[PDB]
């Protein structure tokens, strides 16, 4: 199989067709601590192994390696978590061949081709010998790279004409990645990758806050609470006795009002965009911002449902 | 071959005759971007690169350089210009000969002859080297310059006698060239060039307007709002987002009235015209409006069906 | 070659006799503008330069000078013209010598002599340098003088006896001329000259009511509707589009008339004359009401065929 | 009040009495550009509005729009400058009443006689509104025409007596206009405009010469070469950075020399003159070679010190 | 006090006249990380609180934000800049009255009248509030706008005269600024402001050579490269650790080259000019380009000798 991957920073997603057209989505949240996990017998296991150190999966404690710098897709880990994400997918272990992404930034440069450099280490990388213990890990033999941007506008750029433009804007973990494309994919005006901007700002704050509220926890947690934000019972679930929510909420409250600014301001780079969508788990958290500062007509913008999806579908509907 | 460029500041227009009897006519909109264009692999192309600077193909977006002044016909960009436009021909790529265009003021002078200097500066311009990436460029071997107003007028005057005149309107984009010609090409009694009235002060007008409407674009778009300037639905699916098409319209209507009287005072230079006629894709926008103010008979006013090709089609036809 | 050229205000006339016995009639138009002409190349040119300014042909169009006034026997236009007009014979380019007209008041004065000083002042008028561009002029050696009335009765004159007498009467574009000559060149009774009486009266009444017409043009082409005066089918193709023909037949119908008045009332200041002729272009328009006028019966009425160019066949065939 | 606009092509020349028997002349030259002027506040002013386009001054560069061509005494432009001219006469605005002028061949005709449609078109043109800004302009209510010929010969005129005759020659910028008046304005012989002989014959020579002297400037800056031309230092403060003083000298001087001989032979069309008067602002450049021309003895030729305002004294002491 | 802030993209300029006749000349670089500084005591300190997000001063690393942005002038980013200059002035803390610039492009419109929306939207942004911690804040009490051309050529046209006209070229980080001033502030005929080009162009490519060059660098230190691009030993000092050197010296060298070919293209829009003057830091860049191709003698040519504040003094003395 030709398997699709898009290796987020903090979640790698799949797409995925079982030869009976059954195209599959399944998405994993990467959360590895250096060291290997402690058994009691009834499938507790994938401990792996890679190039001296090892790694386990642990989705609670600090010590799961923080993974919003910029060199993710150059990672050792990035192996890691790929083999692992595919490793549950409920496929029958084997050789494949895959697709996966890069950044906006690293497949362009000043004169706006291939950075063919670039795109052979991150093929390279997927080379790694790796091993997990009790069983056979699949392997991946053909590798190719698609940018993190295009794919996402794919079946709306379609019925959109030839003298217009659609906005994407990707908001990850780590980087925005935005891009305008004008009428269907027959143009691509301009693109900008901001691999400073991403929602790290909030969770980074929420993290210390945490600590702060003797929740001194993963950041795949955090993720949790800025996810249920809204219901402060389901965050008296999760933070660890206190009536310090109030400590935690308003810190979470300002870096998320302090997130909009910016990216915002970075947005006012492009112009004449008349179609304009929001794509990413991110992009939940910001799409009104945007929809309102735009002034684009309702009939113009388009947010969908699986926002954190829309990329690895896209590149599989190429 | 010897292949014919009607090199006008907007519009590159292509008379050539494949040898099987086949005359060709192909126009090409100039809207060049001092930078590459980015790729996504099927077909998307033609980055040219000229005496240190490069450019790209772009007709949507604003910093396409705007090409209204005057110099254009010594521009660099012109050269790029005319060789994508014959890149874009379907002929086999080659060495070929061309006859190209001045305008009416260039070839001229005091004393009413051939300006040499300035023709000379034109053939040069023509020797210039420029590369496309992938792929050969045609070479362009031997020169010659023929004046923007005459041969537009070639069929007609044929039929014309010895001893009447025909008054040629030429309209372009930067200059309005007019000349009165005796009776066919037996004689040419008076030229003018006024190289400051040209379409451009609608669409320079237009082009704020846009701004103002927030629809901030190439003067392509401009001009597909002038050339769609009755249809209210089509300029909605141009005009990005607002019952403000209210503000453009009038900003539009008002600038139009006004190039009217300013070009048909300067046509009260000249008298003793028996017969009218007006070319250039500017020939649509003024043509009631000489029609009515000269007075002449229906049987000796003609104006035809595509006016934007009169020019290159009469100087193949020489 | 001797060559002959009654050099008229509004027509050169040329004889002039090829050594193979081949004496040629050639007339030629005389109406030019105060500058060059502009190219495009087939043999169009003809561009002279004189004492500062420089001319060029022009039949159709106003501003080509109006040479009515007197004082064309003296014009550096005139030398213009009589160059011009002997460079379209057919000649082969060289140096020549001519003899030219004057006048009948301009030979003469209280007593009836030579008036050498107006006889040299025109010899002289054709020793101005004049230069055209590509191409050589011929060079006017030997000149000499003739009247304008004598000549043209020369074969007339011979068959007609010693003891009677015929009225000559001239009428050119300025000047209507009479001379009384008894009984072949033996002697001459009477002449007069009124540079104040040509067909110019009507012509200068016809360009005001063309331009009333809105066809503001050449003398040329005014003499061209008063040629062709009979035909109103005829008057459509050149009156610049209007059912005023009208106005413009009337005003010169009334003009018409009024000429023949003036005229006759000068012949009364002759008597004794038993021979009538009438020469010059003019002879076409005022024939029959001078016949009829001086009841001569019609054996002694002598009206040719070819009238225009009565004076410049007479000076040759003395 | 009744005020006294001369209105030339070129210049507008105000005479006008404050009731104190304040009798007041003030010029004008007329350079205006078709946009609005760019303020820094400290009296920078002078934005007109009418009719759709606007104007407003300028001295010193191209496209101001040159007046040389005839209908400028129909233009709306003229309605411009004389609203302008008026506006810097430290007058009182208000409403008020005028005399102006027509060139002497616009009041008349083949008859001799007062042409109301021309003379009523020129009143109706200054029924036009216009505004400037912020400030209101003067009202111009009763309007009437007076010829462009007798009134300079006024004072003159007045001791001359009843059998004698003045040659008033009036060089404009536009227009030559030649009249002799008999012995007082008891009678008035002979008329003549030539609405093609002007001053302009050598302005619009030498502006193509400061073009090639890289100096291209407005036609006012070029008269102000002419009108300077004896002081070669004075010229190199306004020719834009050369030894080429000698081009522009030369081919000044050359038109110069070429102006007078058409200028000459207009005069031969008149006779009989007893006195002779050259008025306007070109009299200075001509002067001496009508003088020596005519051979009119001292005491019978008056050229005035301030030829420019000859004309609109004189309508006012009417 | 009324002090003279010139606020540039990259430096402010501060002109401030202590009552004691003392006028002082003060420039601040800015570059910004948004996040606080971090402390060991002596000074160390500077970091301020506007509107959520914080700031301090970082010369010399990568996320300082980049100012090359067209909106600059009405960054929040600029209060902060504008701030801290005059924090670090040497003055007594207070309320204070200030003027600043805006861009050519920015005051002005279609019809060439002051843009108040825009000036006002200027005036308003230094009302945003500010906290710098361990200190207190000068307020700013009044501010007024001046436009970025006309005040730096004060004093030469105050001794130039009144029919001549200098061109004054201002080229900054961001914008170039041209403008066309006749003979003194007497008037001012052409302005044109290209916020695309600026000194931006080459900074903009040898931040990314140093970056090859392992030197990932603030804009300031690139700056800093530019300035001493003569000095090879100056750039050892610099460039971390490589005989690449000659990667970035001609990547720089290539892309100035590129500048001036734009910068003149743009020039020649202009015309007329009898005097010529570069003002701005990259004066010292394309000073000789400039000179040599507008064929200016010496005495028509001023470049002074701290170009970089010719602006704010002109302001000032106003
Ligand atoms: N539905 C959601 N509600 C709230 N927060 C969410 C949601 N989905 C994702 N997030 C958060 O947003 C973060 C970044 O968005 P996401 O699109 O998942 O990044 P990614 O694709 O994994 N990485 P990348 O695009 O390479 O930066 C996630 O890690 C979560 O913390
Ligand atoms: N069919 C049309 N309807 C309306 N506007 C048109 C049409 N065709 C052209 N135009 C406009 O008229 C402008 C100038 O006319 P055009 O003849 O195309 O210029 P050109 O020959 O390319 N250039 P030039 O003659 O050098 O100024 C174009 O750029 C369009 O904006
Ligand atoms: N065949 C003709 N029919 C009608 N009108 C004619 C004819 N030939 C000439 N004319 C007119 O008569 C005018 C004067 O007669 P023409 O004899 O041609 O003058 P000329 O000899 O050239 N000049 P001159 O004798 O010096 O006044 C011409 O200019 C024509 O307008
Ligand atoms: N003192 C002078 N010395 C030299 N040239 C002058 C002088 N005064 C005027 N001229 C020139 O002569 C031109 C025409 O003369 P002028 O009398 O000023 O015209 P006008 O009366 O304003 N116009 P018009 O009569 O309608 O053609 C001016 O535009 C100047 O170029
Ligand atoms: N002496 C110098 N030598 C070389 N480069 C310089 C010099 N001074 C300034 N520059 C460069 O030129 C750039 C822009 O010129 P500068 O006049 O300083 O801009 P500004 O006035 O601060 N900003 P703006 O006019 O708004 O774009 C600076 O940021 C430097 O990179």
């Amino acid at each position: 199989m030709l398997v699709f991957i898009d290796d987020g920073s903090t979640n790698i997603k799949l797409q995925w067709q079982e030869s009976d057209g059954t195209i599959k989505q399944h998405i994993s949240p990467n959360s590895f601590k250096r060291e290997w996990a402690v058994s009691f017998g009834d499938k507790k296991v994938f401990n792996y192994t890679l190039n001296g150190e090892q790694y386990s999966f642990d989705p609670i404690s600090p010590d799961a390696v923080v993974t919003t710098n910029i060199a993710w897709q150059y990672s050792d880990v990035n192996v890691v978590a790929v083999h692992h994400a595919l490793l549950t997918s409920g496929l029958p272990v084997s050789e494949v061949d895959i697709v996966c992404t890069l950044p906006l930034t690293e497949y362009y440069d000043r004169n706006n081709q291939p950075n063919t450099e670039n795109i052979e280490r991150k093929k390279a990388n997927f080379r790694k010998k790796i091993t997990l213990n009790g069983g056979d890990t699949f392997t991946i033999k053909d590798v190719k790279v698609m940018p993190e941007s295009i794919p996402a506008g794919y079946e709306v750029l379609q019925e959109l004409d030839e003298l217009d433009s659609l906005l994407i804007i990707d908001l990850g973990g780590t980087t925005l990645d935005i891009s305008q494309v004008m009428g269907k994919l027959s143009g691509i005006s301009k693109i900008y990758g901001d691999s400073s901007l991403g929602v790290s700002l909030v969770t980074s704050a929420v993290k210390d806050a945490l600590s702060l509220a003797r929740t001194k926890g993963s950041s795949y947690l955090a993720d949790d609470i800025i996810i249920h934000r809204k219901d402060n019972n389901y965050l008296k679930q999760r933070i660890n006795d206190e009536n310090k929510i109030s400590i935690v909420t308003e810190a979470m409250n300002e870096a998320l009002r302090k997130l909009e600014q910016r990216v915002l301001n970075t947005l006012n780079e492009f112009s004449g965009y008349t179609h304009v969508m929001v794509i990413g788990g991110g992009a939940e958290l910001i799409c009104d911002a945007v929809k309102k500062h735009t002034q684009i007509r309702d009939e113009r913008f388009f947010k969908t449902n699986n926002s954190q999806y829309d990329l690895v579908n896209g590149m599989y509907l190429i």
